[PDB]
């Protein structure tokens, strides 16, 4: 207990994880069914193993890789990244915002971000030393509008340094239309704010318009995080990816350890081969996953639950009806106690989560089935 | 539109590496040897290849913790107890990391603040230093010339009363890149017996540790400081799983808690196909190392007798797979310059002392991870080059 008080200070300001403490509270439940998971368990395609075990008996230089993902997003998104100094790898999905957070902050700084979300992005901001101002949104129905945006920017003056957008949104499924994100661009560029946009979850949009990202009108600004795990099997190498600006991205490369700057065939190939070969296998995944969504919702209205549009994969939020109830980790672990069945606590991300729920469909449909057959007789009770 | 000025200040620290500079400049010559490659040579073993690729197969997602599959720890807190003769509980004592380099530069990031100083003996693996300037805090160099590039007690304590109670960090890499340096158990006692009387960390890079060549097994100081080490291994080079990300964290069950919980939110867990191949590694491959050690204590003989023919004075590489001689002609003194003529006239590359902190300059460092077809042809080359001087 000596050296262990000479860390960084602002490890005392990292509390634990409230997913981690939940999922530790329900783990000596016998066969628990879980719609908890932010990445699928994919079946890795055959061909897709045996290139792999053909990598690991080879024994280029990211070159083939920048390229791809610049012709990917041109295609995708109509965005124009040069591949020799505008895109950046890591090797993980938290890496990104690692390397991308260190890079722009510094200890006064503010970041916005809307609320409810992700509990990944607010440790990181801590640990450089910085504070995150959630956005309520519930007034919106989860829908961060240009005058929440601008309201709040207001609000926390010259500190601001960065506004965190997240979407498609973990947890609430939320997504944002054209002349949405055109608007919010709108607001953003009279401020001289960084903006970090985290579009992992764009192949995953239901909307029949697909993903506009807010550097397609907000290009100088966004710092565009993306990844390729949520839609395609990585073989566990779930690469992300970083575009922004040159003159941007030459200051970003900086945060040298959270980046890839050399990886084998056996690393990079799954990447490559889903912005290449397996560009367009979200299509089939999506007409799949609007049935287990529609079924999912079906069951939940029945049980009158309050369900956000989940217009982007693969999250329902839902509002849990009776007072049980406004202590969704309670609700949750009495559901898992009784039904061997396990969600996420609303309350996982952030305080404007409580009476909700998160399920998660990237499983099976019988595993659906299953479980809202289970919610079901839990409800009876109530 | 300009956000120029709205980054990290810390930024502006950081450099490209003089070794990346280097490898820049001689980039449009044709055809060129390289001896500068920082990793094995060899081929994962394929006991490990296989273990891999059983895994591939299985197909498990199977998210482990956030400090590796157990069976993985289990593994290591064995092979550093039966090789090491450490004792690190695995069930809160050890972390899976994805490489080496990222348990270390995680461990200086959960460590650092803007205050602070970091101590790192001559010559400097310039790997660390951005860590350290990315947090804010500051690299300061032990001359150790005057000992041949041995950092010595008294290098040791001199320098660590010099900074001030701003001192947060040591950093010891034995064996050392680039010299092949290595230490004693009694060396190694005498910086213990140093070090403990300040209320700092030792951050042990001991990633080399397999490659040690002197009939003594490589001693962890670890062994001596249970207390104030943070333990940096991996499998890279005893293993020779390169671009597998596979590092390890040892360190006290009261350090590894904060350690983990900064980690955590930082990085990425390991793959798991890579966590089983380590687990194969670790179990079922203790002794991986032998042949390869073999092998390069080999290479490195035929370079140390041929380098001494020509004059070069070799620092003694007891730790591989690095050699730092001194060039005994006077452009040696631009060892950048010596080293992009002696490329464009034979088409081989060398790293200029240089590139490793401020005080290599008239040293060149060969590594030896590199076949015997190449290093023979590399000496020739270098033989007919040095002809050119009197």
């Amino acid at each position: 207990m000596d050296l262990s008080k000479r860390f960084n200070k602002n490890l005392n300001k990292i509390e634990v994880s409230m997913i981690r403490q939940f999922d530790q509270s329900i783990s000596d439940i016998p066969d628990v069914l879980k719609l908890t998971l932010g990445e699928p368990d994919f079946a890795t395609p055959k061909h897709i193993k045996e290139a792999a075990k053909r990598a690991i008996d080879a024994d280029a230089g990211l070159l083939a890789l920048r390229q791809a993902a610049s012709a990917f997003v041109k295609e995708k998104y109509h965005l124009t990244y040069n591949p020799d100094n505008e895109i950046l790898v890591t090797i993980g999905a938290t890496e990104a915002l690692s390397a991308s957070l260190t890079a722009i902050l510094e200890p006064g700084d503010k970041v916005l971000l809307p609320a409810p979300a992700y509990p990944g992005y607010e440790p990181v901001v801590n640990l450089v030393g910085a504070e995150v101002v959630e956005i309520d949104t519930r007034s919106n129905d989860f829908v961060l509008t240009p005058e929440m945006l601008e309201e709040a920017i207001l609000k926390e003056g010259e500190a601001l340094k960065a506004v965190i957008l997240n979407y498609p949104t973990n947890p609430t499924g939320v997504t944002y239309s054209r002349q949405q994100i055109k608007n919010l661009a709108e607001v953003l560029k009279k401020y001289p704010i960084f903006v970090i946009s985290d579009e992992v979850y764009a192949e995953l949009t239901y909307t029949g318009e697909s993903h506009v990202s807010i550097a397609e009108y907000l290009p100088d600004q966004t710092i565009l995080i993306s990844g390729l795990s949520k839609s395609h099997a990585m073989t566990g190498w779930r690469l992300g990816l970083i575009f922004a600006p040159a003159v941007l991205t030459a200051q970003l490369i900086k945060s040298h350890q959270y980046l890839v700057t050399a990886a084998t065939t056996s690393v990079q190939f799954a990447a490559i081969e889903a912005l290449t070969n397996g560009k367009d296998d979200a299509l089939p995944m999506k007409e799949e996953y609007i049935k287990r969504r529609d079924y999912i919702i079906e069951k939940m209205e029945a049980m009158k639950f309050k369900i956000i549009k989940p217009d982007g994969a693969f999250y329902i939020f839902a509002k849990i009806p009776v007072a049980q109830g406004q202590d969704s980790f309670k609700f949750l672990q009495d559901f898992a106690k009784e039904k061997a069945v396990a969600f996420i606590p609303g309350v996982a991300f952030g305080k404007y989560g409580e009476g909700y729920l998160r399920i998660s469909y990237a499983a099976s449909m019988e595993t659906i089935k299953e479980a809202m057959k289970r919610l079901k007789e839990f409800m009876e009770q109530y």
